[PDB]
C-alpha cells in the first residue's frame, strides 16, 4: 500500500531506499563527505528505476543522527525541502536504531548495542532489543567516552554494531559477536519507518530536525 | 481555579491548562528553550488571559539535568512577574498518574533513565484519586531497585524499564516508553492546589 | 513574469525573500538555521499570499561562509527545487554583501570580506556594472595581510563584511567600511534577477557550495 | 528608559537596572536557580516597579551550558508575562566592556574557559562608547587562538587566560579572573536598545 | 581525416570537444561540481553522441593552465592516463591562447590580450595575434602584477580586445583596449581549433615523456 | 587477478603490480609526480612482462596527503580505467602507512598520521587477518586533540609533530610515507571482497 522514501547521510555511507507496493529498493554507496554531491542524484535514479513518481510518495524517512554534524544536516535539508514542497510528512529515525535493525537483518541479532564513532574521542551509544519485528530502544541514547559505556541486559547474548566498536578495547564489556565496519543503511531505515508510519508518527517538514546528545 | 502546567524533564515537551475546561499540548523532540514558550502562547489563545492564571505547576524532576532547569527558569520567571504561586510535582509521580489514566494501573513503579548507568526510581499507589509516593524516590542501579508491595499486581512505567532484565523483580505488564505528560501533571496539581501546597516563585527548584 | 524565491543562511543571518509580479518582499533575523529557514519561507509566502507552485527559480547563497550553514541552505534549496522541478540560481555571498552595500550606502566599488576559519578571510572585490555588483578578479580565502584591491589607489571604495574586523592587519583600508554587514536575501534577489535574465539557472542537483 | 540585566553564564551571578539611575548586585557562588530571582527582587525594591521595565537584557553565553540556560528561562518567563522585549548580549563582549570600565582597555581579547580543553574566544575593540566584536566568536584550543590586530597594545580578559602559556601570543597585561558582570551587560544593552535590537521573549536563546 | 579529443577544466567551466572527419562537436557546462566527477562522463557522452570510439582518437588536447590548479591538475592526469592506455600523443595548449581563439571566434578580434586572474595580486598575461586562422602568441606569457603588463602592438592605433578574468585589474594596467570581456572563459571548441594547428605541426608528446606544463 | 597500484599521495612516487600471484614494486622519493609516475608504470610493466590490457583493476591512494600529488594520481587512474574499461579501488593513505609499518616493523597496530595548515591527518588501524583495518574513523585534527582507540606503532609525516599528542608510542617512524606494495596488499583484500567501482567515481577524501 504505502509509498515511503528513506534517505540517510549520517556517516560515510550515503544511501536511499523506496517502499512501493510491498517491494523495497535500495542504493548504497560509501564515499567520504561528498554527500551534498550525491544524495539527490541517488533519489532521482531510484525513483527512475522503480518507475515511481515523487508525487506518489506518502512520507519521507530520514536518519536523524547521531553521526557527522554536516552529514546529518545535509539529509535534513534535502528532506525538509522535499517534504515541504510535496506537502507530505516526515519520519525521524535514529541512526543507532538503523544500525541495530541492520545487524538484525544481516546477522540475526535480536539484542544490539549500536555504537558510532564521534568527535572529541567519544562515541554515540544506544542499545536496542527486537520487539515484534522492530528493534526498539532500551534506555536512552548518549554520547559517552568508550570507558563509561554499559548495556541494559544481564547470560544474555548481544551484538556490538557500528564504528564505535573500533574502541572495543577501551570499553568495559565485549560482546560474544561484533561488527565495527557496519554503517546505517537506508533499507533498514525503511523497515523502521514502516513501523513508525503504522503508528502514524509522521510530522511536518519544519520539524525534520537532528538530535543533540 | 485556573492552573498552568509545564514539563520539559524528558525528551517530551508538554504544557496544559485548566476556566473549568482542561486542554493539553504534547510534542516529543530533544530545543526545549525554543518550543516551550510558544506552546504556552498557542494554548492560552486557542482556549484565556495569562493574568487570569491563579497558579503554575511544573515537573521538578528527576530527569534531564538541563531540561528540568529550563522549565524551572521559565516557571520562575512567569510566576514572579504574574505574582502567583507555583506547584512542584515529581516527574516519577506524573508517570505514575499517566499509567493510571492510560492503562488503569493503581500500583505503578515509575523508573526514568538516569546518567551513569542508573535509574530514578519511585513507587506510587492510588489513593483516592491520586497516585501517591510509597516510601521515597531514589537514584539507584537497576539491580538494587525494590518495591514496597508484596508480589500482587503492579505496573512498570518509564524509560528506566529498559533495564528490566537487570532488575531483581519485574511486573506483570510495563511500558518502557512512557514519559511525563503535562495533562497528568495538571491532575496532580489539582490535588496539590486544593491542599494549599503552593509556594513563592523563588522556592521553585529541581530535586536532588 | 518571473517569480523568484531566495534563501540565505551562510552566516549568522537567516533571510528569505520573494520576487513576484515586480514586487520584492523579505524577512531577516539574526540568531541553528535548520530550525528557522523553512518556517521563514512559509511565513513569507503567506504574507505575500503566493503559492510555491508559482515560483520559477530558487536562488541561494552558495557561500563562502559557515561550512554547515551554507550546506543547510543548499540542502533545502535542492529539495524544494527537485520536488518543484525548478532551476536554481547560485550566487556568491561576497557578491550579496557588495550588492547590499551599494543599496544601503551607494558604494559602487566594494571589497567584501567575510571572516573565515583559521585566521583567514574570504575576500572578493566587486564593482557596479549596469546596476549589478560584478566580481572583479577572483574570490579567495586569504590571510588578511595578503589582501589586495583591483582598483587604482583611491576613485573611492568601501569595505563590507565581518572580515573587516581584521582591517588593521590588511595592507590598505578604505575611507568608509561596515564590518557588520551580512548577506541579506533582498540583495541576493536583486542579483538573482540579473542571473535569471542571462539564463544562468541550473538543475536542482547542481545547487552546491563553492570551495575557495 | 528602564532596563533590567541578568547574567548567570559563569560562576558569577549578577543583576542590574537602569528611571535614569544605574544599580548593580554581584555575587560569586556556583545554585543559580536559587539566588537569581531574589537578587531581582532585592534590586527592584532597594531602588521601582517591575511592570515599569521596558526591556530585559541577558548574557546569551558562551559559558556554562546550564548556567546560561537558567538565565534564559528566567528572562523568557519574565518578559513573556510582562510582554516586553529582550536584549541578547554575548558574555565575551561583557568581559570586554568590563576590562574597559575597570582597566581602560580599548582592545580586549576575551577568553572564557570551555569544556573539552578549549576556550571561547572573542576580540573586541572600542568603537564610540562600546566594545564591538572584531571578526567572530569561536570555540578553539588555546594554541589556535588569534587576534585581529597587529602587535599594538591589547588586553586579555577572562578565565580562558589560564591557558595563556599554551597560546601563540600574549598581551602586555591580562586578567585571568574576570567574569561577566551585569553592570557591563547593562552598558552594552544601552547601545543595543537605542539601536532597536530588541526581540520577542521566545527568540531569547543561548549561542552555539 | 584526423580525430582529436579536447578537454578543459581549468576554470569553473568543464568542456569537451571532438574533431571527427572535419566536423567539430562540443559540450560546455558551467558548474560548481568538482571536475573529477564530470569530466569523464562528458567525454563518454560526446563520443557516444558523435558515434566515435575512444580508439579512433589520434591525439588528446588539454588546457595546461593557467587557471585553478586543481582542475588543471585533474586534466593533466586524466589525459595522461587516457593517452598512456591508448598509446596516443598529448597536446598541451595554453589557456591564454584558448581565450584568444575564443574571442576571435565569438567577437572577430584579431589581436587579443588574454589575462587570467592569478594568485596573490598578479595576473597571468599573454598576447595573441591571428595568423592563418590561428591565434598566435607574441612573444611570451608571464605572471605579472597588473601595473607591468604590456602589449606588443601599438596600444592606441591597433585594434585589440581584452579577454579573461584578469581584466578585473584593468584600472591598474598601463593601457586598456576599447572593448574587453572579463568574464570570458576557455572553451574546448577553441582548444580543438588550436589542437589542429599544433597537430599539423607534428606536435604531440607520448604520456611517458615530460609534459610541457609547469605548475 | 592482475592488479595495478599507484601512489603519488606524498613526495614518494610508487607503483606496484600483482600478476600470476607475484607482487612487484618500484619506489622512488622525488619532490615532479606529473613527470615520473607513468614512466614508472611503463618500466614496472616491462619488468613484469605484462601488458596493460591484462590488468583487471587499478588501486590508488585516495589521500589524504599532498593536495597536488593526490589530485594527479587520481586523474591518471581515472584516465587509465576509463580507457581500459576497468574498475578502480580507492584505498586510504593512512591505511597504506599502517600496512607498511606492519610489513616492515612487524606492527600489529598502527596510528597513522600525515601533516596537512596546522592540523594533521589521523587514522588508527589494527591487524585483522593480515589486513590493517581502520578502527574508528579517519580525521583531520590538530596534533594535541589526537586520540587513540586502545604495544602500538606511530607512522607518517604527521608524527613529526609528536609533542603534546598527548600520547607518545612504543616506537615510531616520522619519515614513513605510503608505498605501492602495501597499497597492493590492501587492494587484494578489497578486490577479493568485490569493492571495485567505476572510473567515474574515483575521488579524494
Ligand atoms: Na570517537
Ligand atoms: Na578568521
Ligand atoms: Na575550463
Ligand atoms: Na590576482
Amino acid at each position: 500500500m504505502s509509498t515511503l522514501l528513506a534517505l540517510d547521510t549520517s556517516t560515510e555511507a550515503c544511501s536511499v531506499a523506496l517502499l512501493h507496493e510491498g517491494r523495497a529498493l535500495s542504493h548504497y554507496e560509501v564515499i567520504p563527505r561528498l554527500h551534498a554531491q550525491r544524495l539527490l542524484p541517488m533519489v532521482r535514479d531510484l525513483l527512475d528505476e522503480a518507475g515511481v513518481a515523487l508525487s506518489a510518495v506518502d512520507a519521507i524517512a530520514f536518519g536523524r543522527g547521531p553521526g557527522a554534524f554536516t552529514g546529518v544536516r545535509i539529509a535534513i535539508g534535502v528532506v525538509q525541502g522535499l517534504a515541504f514542497a510535496l506537502q507530505r510528512p516526515v519520519l525521524a529515525v535514529s541512526d543507532l536504531a538503523i544500525l541495530a535493525q541492520r545487524a538484525y537483518r544481516e546477522q540475526g541479532a535480536e539484542r544490539v548495542a549500536a555504537a558510532i564513532d564521534a568527535r572529541m574521542d567519544e562515541v554515540y551509544w544506544g542499545c536496542y532489543q527486537l520487539q515484534q519485528g522492530e528493534m526498539r530502544l532500551a534506555g536512552s541514547e548518549a554520547v559517552l567516552p568508550p570507558e563509561r559505556v554499559a548495556v541494559p541486559w544481564d547470560a544474555a547474548d548481544w551484538f556490538g554494531a557500528g564504528t564505535g566498536w573500533g574502541y572495543v578495547e577501551r570499553m568495559p564489556q565485549r560482546p560474544v559477536a561484533l561488527d565495527a565496519s557496519l554503517l546505517p543503511h537506508a533499507e533498514d531505515l525503511l523497515s523502521l519507518a514502516g513501523f513508525a508510519w503504522a503508528r502514524g508518527e509522521g510530522v511536518e517538514a519544519e520539524q525534520a530536525l537532528p538530535v543533540y546528545l
